[PDB]
């Protein structure tokens, strides 16, 4: 089978947020850009590692069908939460546990992709269960799988 249209909208959304140009493809630059944005620093020597790793036609280089495959499997039921964790922890600026409606705002924007209020209502609304009107650790984990 396949993933919805919806689906393959998130996919794509996500992808855009890598590719800064727009023209199909990210480069080991446009990765950097991303890694700087999230206070992270690699070197073109790492930077060239991680595409490696999904370049599955060895042109340097990401598509969509090769960002995709990577994407619709964890690949491993163990160190699959040793990115989720990280990935929570990027958004927690205060490691306070909790992820708010701000911080999202936040990380998202340095980004280059402001959100809507609306929007940034809807992200949150959806993942909070306990109500508290913030995502925990727990709430974040469900929200990915
Ligand atoms: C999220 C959480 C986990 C993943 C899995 C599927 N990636 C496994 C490969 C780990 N190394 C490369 C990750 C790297 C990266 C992603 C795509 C292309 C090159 C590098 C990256 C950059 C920015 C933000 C997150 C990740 C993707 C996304
Ligand atoms: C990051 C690119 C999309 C992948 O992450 C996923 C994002 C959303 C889902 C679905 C099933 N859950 C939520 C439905 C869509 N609502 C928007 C969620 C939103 C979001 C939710 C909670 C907190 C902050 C944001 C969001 C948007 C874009 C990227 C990440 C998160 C599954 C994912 O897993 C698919 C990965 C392959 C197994
Ligand atoms: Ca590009
Ligand atoms: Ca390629
Ligand atoms: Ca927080
Ligand atoms: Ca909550």
């Amino acid at each position: 089978d396949q993933l919805t249209e919806e689906q393959i909208a998130e996919f794509k959304e996500a992808f855009s947020l890598f590719d800064k140009d727009g023209d199909g493809t990210i480069t080991t630059k446009e990765l950097g850009t991303v890694m700087r944005s999230l206070g992270q620093n690699p070197t073109e020597a790492e930077l060239q590692d991680m595409i490696n790793e999904v370049d599955a036609d060895g042109n340097g280089t990401i598509d969509f069908p090769e960002f995709l495959t990577m994407m619709a499997r964890k690949m491993k039921d163990t160190d699959s939460e040793e990115e989720i964790r990280e990935a929570f922890r990027v958004f927690d600026k205060d490691g306070n546990g909790y992820i708010s409606a701000a911080e999202l705002r936040h990380v998202m924007t340095n980004l280059g992709e402001k959100l809507t209020d609306e929007e940034v209502d809807e992200m949150i609304r959806e993942a909070d269960i306990d109500g508290d009107g913030q995502v925990n650790y727990e709430e974040f984990v469900q929200m990915m799988t």
